């Protein structure tokens, strides 16, 4: 589980989005596994704008933050585990690291702020859904 709270936006894994998230839907993309919902409270997270390939992610299933190198955003095959058409997710950054389904929503951050959220796992790899190319999270 986990979300990003910037301004009046909540960013979550699309596949973990709640009835309330869908009721308050702002934007979603099935290919990117992202959903953004509107919030009444003002969020205090900052969205990195960069092409950093180093950062730290929170891994709930290890109660630990891991420093990682990660690939640039691209379209990738995600192997079966329990979820999705065990298929192709876009805007995905991979790193070598531990990821289970329950780790989705863990934040990846660099110096410039929040890079992305954990979106995939398996074979010793962790995949993160990049939010850096969603510049609109920054105003209204
Ligand atoms: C694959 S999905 O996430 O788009 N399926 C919808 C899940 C959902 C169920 C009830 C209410 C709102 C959302
Ligand atoms: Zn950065």
């Amino acid at each position: 589980s986990g979300a990003i709270y910037v301004g009046n936006y909540r960013v979550v894994n699309r596949h973990l989005a709640t009835h309330n998230d869908w009721a308050n839907l702002v934007w979603e993309d099935s290919s990117r596994d992202l959903l953004v919902s509107s919030t009444t409270a003002q969020g205090c997270d900052t969205i990195a704008r960069c092409d950093c390939q180093t950062g730290v992610y929170y891994c709930s299933s290890r109660r630990k933050h891991y420093p990682v190198s990660f690939s640039k955003p691209s379209l990738i095959f995600v192997e079966a585990s329990e979820y999705y058409p065990a298929r192709y997710q876009s805007h995905l950054m991979l790193a070598v690291g531990h990821s289970e389904p329950g780790d989705c929503g863990g934040i990846l951050r660099c110096q410039h702020g929040v890079v992305g959220i954990v979106s995939t796992g398996g074979n010793g790899l962790v995949g993160f859904a990049d939010v850096r190319d969603l510049l609109w999270l920054d105003e209204e």
